[PDB]
């Protein structure tokens, strides 16, 4: 009546056969793991990664959360991890009269949703998140027995997934530390995640290494677009576009409002020791219930190139700033296509004879618009903010528009009517490679893909 529970997500216990390969698991899991957008995975019973830190030594600075659903927040003093740890259980103990571990999660639940639904009530937490620094540092064991050196390199160590061979995201030279370095989460009682996707509907990849549970809600993939039409309505402010990348808006909101719209909404409870895998475009939010210490990467597979391609065309739309141009990782790893796995190969293949067609089209119809004069740029070496569309923000590298009346601004080739009001005859075509230089890259990876 007051909270219903979603129904809960799947669960899987991968054998260690099936565990020693998280990209072959995470490809198998995903036709099942897709239509609930979140997923819960534990490992085998004898899988336990050594944590091992010094409380008093590990700093952070909080951040201060107010609880209210539907309020703005945005999206990316002075604390050890003891002093946290003391704030998070004396606020939880005093908050329910009740020693920690004697809280039911039900309860917990239940009251985090009646608490940001009452104005009356105002509650502040606080929280922990930021990358791995040498006052951070990865849960996860890393360079600086048998057993202590496996996880050193397993796949599932999230230090690894990353640099993989095979996350895409490990062949960016560009720096996108927000999304390949993991990030580090020391949660308390009701400390929350607003409803979010990931940048360029990426995997997530999440490790709660100890304390309380961390309540997960998720939405699949095909349904982002209805949660977002729910959330418009009831809170438009969160929707007026952003200026940046670092004013991203976004909030707390009851999965029984997206449940009463139609919306497919699961849950789970992660425990210490558990996975949680968001899959692309799985909108997710959550809650801690008490003081945890969770880890969490970004990561892209081959299933999703296709749609880091969809992503980067809806940024478009909204005129949203990408974290890294989707061409230039294609062509980088074309340009690397001898040492590319030969699965990766062929994906890369596939999406890279889109990027061409459409490049083709597009060049076509900017001649049309009497655009004919044209040089080579090598987009990859200017910073980003230097090579963004002024309309619609999309970071440039395969084509461009100039025109020396503008030094220095440039627009896609979907905004040549947008620059200036020269005409077209005055603009530059500045573009990466000619089609004749592309077409042999593409085959390159066909070589390697056999
Ligand atoms: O754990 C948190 O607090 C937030 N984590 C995520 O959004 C994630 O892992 O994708
Ligand atoms: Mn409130
Ligand atoms: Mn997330
Ligand atoms: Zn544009
Ligand atoms: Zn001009």
């Amino acid at each position: 009546s007051m909270f219903l529970p979603p129904p809960e997500c799947p669960v899987f216990e991968p054998s260690w056969e099936e565990f020693a390969d998280p990209f072959a698991f995470i490809h198998k899991i995903r036709p099942i793991a897709e239509q609930t957008g979140i997923c819960k995975v534990r490992p085998p019973p004898d899988w336990q990664p050594p944590f091992a830190c010094d409380v008093d030594k590990l700093h952070f600075t909080p951040r201060i959360q107010r609880l209210n659903e539907l309020e703005a927040q945005t999206r990316v003093r002075d604390y050890t991890l003891r002093t946290f740890g003391e704030m998070a259980d004396a606020f939880k103990s005093d908050y329910f009269n009740m020693p920690v571990h004697m809280v039911p999660t039900e309860l917990v639940e239940k009251e985090f949703w009646r608490l940001v639904s009452t104005i009356e009530e105002d509650v502040t937490v606080e929280y922990g998140a930021d990358i791995a620094s040498k006052e951070f540092g990865s849960g996860f064991p890393v360079r600086d027995s048998p057993e202590e050196e496996e996880y050193l390199d397993s796949g599932w160590n999230l230090n690894n997934m990353p640099v993989m061979e095979q996350s895409v995201l490990a062949h960016i030279t560009a720096d996108i530390c927000g999304m390949k370095l993991p990030w580090l989460y020391v949660g308390m009682c009701f400390s929350s995640f607003c409803w979010h996707i990931e940048d360029h509907w990426s995997y997530s990849i999440n490790y709660l290494h100890w304390g309380e549970p961390k309540t997960w809600y998720g939405v699949p993939g095909y349904a982002a677009e209805q949660l977002e039409n729910v959330m418009k309505k009831l809170a438009p402010e969160l929707f007026v576009s952003q200026p940046d990348l670092l004013h991203q808006l976004v909030t707390i909101m009851n999965p029984n409002t997206l449940m009463t719209h139609e919306v497919p909404v699961y849950r789970t409870n992660q425990c210490a020791g558990e996975f949680v895998i968001t899959f692309p475009r799985a909108y997710h939010s959550g809650f801690n219930q008490g003081f945890n210490f969770a880890e969490a990467v970004n990561f892209c597979t081959v299933d999703w190139l296709p749609l880091g391609r969809q992503c980067v065309e809806h940024y478009r739309l909204l005129h949203r700033y990408c974290v890294f141009s989707h061409d230039e990782m294609i062509c980088k790893m074309a340009s690397k296509a001898d040492v590319l796995d030969v699965v990766v190969a062929s994906t890369v293949q596939k999406d890279m004879a889109i990027m061409i067609e459409d490049e083709k089209a597009l060049r076509e119809t900017v001649r049309k618009l009497g655009v004919i004069d044209s040089e080579r740029m090598d987009f990859e070496l200017l910073p980003d903010d230097e090579r963004q569309c002024v309309k619609c923000k999309t970071t440039c590298f395969m084509s461009a528009i100039s025109c020396s009346c503008k030094p220095g601004l440039l627009v896609c080739l979907h905004h040549v009517k947008e620059l200036c009001s020269c005409p077209p005859y005055k603009y530059k075509l500045r573009y990466r490679y000619t089609l004749d230089d592309l077409y042999p890259m593409m085959n390159a990876l066909k070589l390697r893909a056999e």
